[PDB]
């Protein structure tokens, strides 16, 4: 979107801030992910448990950057890369030199650029923000937690705040990439699947048939 | 017996509801003659420099006449307060079995505190992925039970401001000297937001909190 504010979208049941074009792709193709989900897109497919297949970096990055996104589009994807850690810092360094040229930055750019020190300036920004009365604010605070989290456990535990602003679909999505979901985890990583399960029965009941079954 | 947030005119609150009743009550009170206010009430709103007793807290918790909702809300606010109130947490907790009532963390006050707490911890997690405020409210007191440093107090209690209560945030971090060095940015964020509240229903009051 052509504004530089981190907001929250929703298509039909799914709320989302770091996956709106994985939302809207599986809400358009549901059918084609039930009956050949290898020729859908593997990203979606993996997501939903139509295929047992991992997307490849390339598979991510193509369905967060699709042709034509605009600069809200592209700095929302990029919060992503950097949730998705050291394998998408490269493409993060990469569409922030393209947005130069624009008179555009990412707003956590000290990070790409003595990491030790912008990440306690950034702790401190990402406490305060928590702080604040709005989504935008507490979505940059988990954001920030995600990001200086250095063990899987302790990434999972801050991604799961997003469940307390609905957003369920998007901390299932980085479980399932991040490979978040082990014996400590697993009873946690349930309820946050099934809270998504829970607005999907009522939109796209074959996307949840997939997660659940096959 | 569920975990409700109340309000009384601006101040909502979970763990402190007669201490903000007596804040609507005795506005002009705390504004214009401090020293005759309740120790407890004074210190929180700015009035007095004077900290209360464990006595004057547990008076404003508990006071006579307290019913069963009563006394099990005001033992959520024993156990965030910490181990100086759990013997008062076990004293309440032994007279509300003769009515086949408990607090539901009871077994925080038997055998293996450690062993308890694991179990909490895991309990906490799950509760907090609950769509409730009263699920959500469980796993901050739990947070706060296992934490041990003011600092990590102060983390989890902050966690209140999220359901907006941060007046309760407030209230334990003047009451338990969370306030320092490290923590002042956000305990003003907290306290502002708390009087950006009440200062649409009570600002004389919120201008005490701000200036004495």
């Amino acid at each position: 979107m052509d504004t530089n504010k981190r907001e929250i979208v929703e298509f039909l049941g799914i709320r989302t801030y770091f996956f709106p074009n994985l939302a809207l792709y599986a809400v358009n193709n549901d059918e084609l992910l039930v009956s050949d989900p290898n020729k859908a897109n593997s990203f979606a497919a993996y997501v939903f448990g139509a295929s047992d297949k991992k997307p490849s970096v390339d598979d991510i990055v193509q369905i967060l950057f699709p042709s034509g996104s605009d600069s809200g589009t592209i700095l929302t994807s990029m919060d992503t890369l950097l949730a998705l850690g050291p394998d998408f810092l490269t493409e993060f360094k990469k569409r922030n030199q393209d947005l130069a040229r624009f008179n555009l930055t990412h707003d956590l750019s000290i990070l790409a650029q003595d990491e030790d020190a912008a990440k306690k300036k950034l702790n401190l920004m990402g406490r305060k923000a928590k702080l604040q009365k709005t989504e935008a604010a507490k979505i940059l605070a988990i954001l920030i937690k995600t990001i200086n989290s250095e063990e899987n456990y302790e990434k999972f535990t801050e991604l799961s705040e997003l469940c307390g602003l609905d957003l369920d679909f998007d901390a299932y999505v980085f479980t399932k990439i991040l490979g978040l979901e082990d014996e400590d985890t697993a009873d946690e990583v349930e309820v946050i699947r099934d809270n998504f399960l829970n607005r999907l029965d009522q939109t796209k009941p074959k996307l949840a048939d997939i997660i659940r079954n096959g």
